[PDB]
């Protein structure tokens, strides 16, 4: 245990100031090193805090899953409740760890930096300034006139040496005491936070390990199998859908054109129902479909289907309108007219007129 | 398992577009929610990484403690080597955890966001644009002139309906397939990262717990007692120093003035050695001290003491110089002169002259 001699302070030898210099070099080296350690440990504390926050947020989000108003379980919902429980338990372990790290690791290393190293620098400056004042006082004293006596000036210059030497002595001794005390504090401040950190880790691993049992392992293995099941169902569904799409592309290719090959797609004149898009008149396109003796209609941005025409005992005929092709008009058993409706081809045109006639004459 | 009917795509009913709208609302809600979960889990991964880094840095700093060139152990040094070992083991646990979190939690949730949700938005746009093109094509077709036949224009306008309806159909079906596939992926992407995270935690707690044994507890209890010992030694040393300082303040108060009470502090004329600061001449203050028949000297910024005068068989006398008080000059047994030296009081002046004379005449 290195120690500065307080007994040597009054004499204030260069050799004494030399010994001081070595305690000051050490104090600077110690400060440099303990600062790097403070910064590393501060990063551990901050990260553990962030971990506690993010883990708790994860759990909370898993709990809110139900409370979200979803358009499209008993198994999923409960599965997520089980995950949210274990994650929230783990979240508590981090929260307990973070607070113990703040108390048992950060507090003592902060105190070393903010109290003890601060005191060294303060005492060092008070001393430097006392030393400077004394140097000045003894210089002025040394220059007193031997030949012309002036009692008052001589007193004042002598008294300034008294006060400055007294101040220098007291400040040097207190600075020596702090530097000597620092030999002990350097050791406490190194070991105490490490011990705090390690005891906290022992508590953390014990606490987390008690929440992580064979029962959890069972639950996890079960979820692993569920995930494999979903993947298998998905992959099978993909296969079914890819085949459905390839079939539909083949079947639909000849039907994309408004006017299909009339030898392959004859006009159906015996339908009892039809549905499809038509233009109506100043012209909007909407979806028409027959239902229970009614022609109903629905636009793309609409919730349900409105009414267009009653088609019990109605008449329907081809119409000429605004130089357009494939127009027709219904007149119900009221004598009242529908909008002028437009089909997309001769066959579509004929199909609508025939279907409406079919429906109109079967209510009997 | 909710599913859109691919069979309904060609007809493209408002009621079909209505069902699509509900799958799209769900996909948006799902994206929103999974994004929040991605962000929370990303914060866990980042924090665990930072923890791994800061813990490893802590250990490394503890190892470098010796390799720092310190002005002022076997116990401390080895104590720090034991801490650095356990902390580096813990550092490895975090490093193992971080990499498994990246692989088993982050990768699958990233893929959901970057592959699967991206595909939904891409397919949705391709479809919207196909739908818009078809709307335009059927509008132009609907406007063909019934009266003036022009085969080429009629062909081109009809063919644009073919191509746009074909494109709309294919794009709608592929978009339906992805949305249907998404019902399965939503479940995988929720459960797979949770399972990855939990299995990683089980490995971590097991791994960390195997490094934290009864033997470590023994080591920690021993360090706790050492710290208590250092505190006790420190507190006792503080008490000793405070008393030394109070004694020195009492003893030194009458000695701070250059000229002490001459009835209480007689001039010592029988010294065989003296040491103290003197001015020398254009005047510098330095520390003089007698050693082995030599007067030696040392400035504040100096490593060792240089030579001023040999004081075997020398003469010394009071001198008048530059109107200064308390000046004297040595002349050795060579006949050569020292600098003009200045003392700080009559008593200091007399004490130096007497001591030098004492030393000069005892070599005999």
């Amino acid at each position: 245990m290195d120690k500065l001699p307080i007994e040597e302070t009054l004499e204030d030898s260069p050799q004494t100031r030399s010994l001081l210099g070595v305690f000051e070099e050490d104090a600077t080296a110690i400060s440099n090193y303990m600062n790097q350690l403070y910064q590393a440990m501060h990063r551990i504390y901050d990260a553990q805090n962030e971990l506690s926050a993010a883990t708790h947020l994860t759990s909370k989000l898993l709990k809110e899953y139900e409370k979200q108003r979803f358009p499209l379980d008993e198994v999923m919902s409960s599965t997520l409740q089980q995950f949210s429980k274990v994650i929230d338990e783990l979240s508590s372990c981090h929260a307990v760890l973070s607070t113990q790290l703040a108390d048992a690791m950060m507090f003592p290393i902060t105190q070393f930096k903010e109290r003890d190293l601060k005191e060294i620098l303060t005492l060092k400056e008070v001393f430097q300034i006392a030393s400077n004042d004394h140097d000045a006082a003894i210089n002025r004293y040394s220059r007193l006139s031997k030949k012309r006596e002036n009692d008052k000036v001589k007193y004042e210059v002598t008294e300034d040496v008294y006060t400055s030497r007294k101040k220098q002595h007291q400040t040097m001794m207190h600075y020596f005491c702090a530097l000597n005390t620092l030999q002990y504090k350097k050791k406490i401040a190194l070991l105490e936070p490490l011990l705090g950190y390690m005891q906290a880790q022992i508590s953390f691993f014990k606490m987390g390990s008690e929440n992580l049992n064979e029962q959890l392992e069972e639950f996890l293995a079960n979820i692993g199998t569920s995930v494999q099941n979903v993947r298998r169902e998905m992959d099978s569904d993909i296969e079914t859908m890819q085949q459905t799409i390839e079939d539909l592309e083949v079947a639909s290719d000849p039907l994309y054109v408004p006017d299909p090959d009339p030898t392959k797609f004859p006009v159906n004149r015996n339908l009892t129902r039809k549905a499809g898009y038509l233009n109506a008149r100043t012209w909007d396109r909407q979806f028409y479909f027959t239902q229970g003796g009614n022609l109903m209609s629905q636009a793309r941005g609409d919730v349900a289907g409105g009414l267009a025409m009653d088609i019990d005992n109605c008449s329907v005929m081809a119409v000429d309108c605004e130089d357009r092709r494939y127009c027709f008009q219904i007149t119900s058993f009221d004598g009242k007219k529908s909008s002028i409706l437009q089909a997309e081809s001769k066959k579509d045109h004929e199909e609508w007129i025939c279907t409406i006639n079919n429906i109109s004459k079967q209510i009997y």
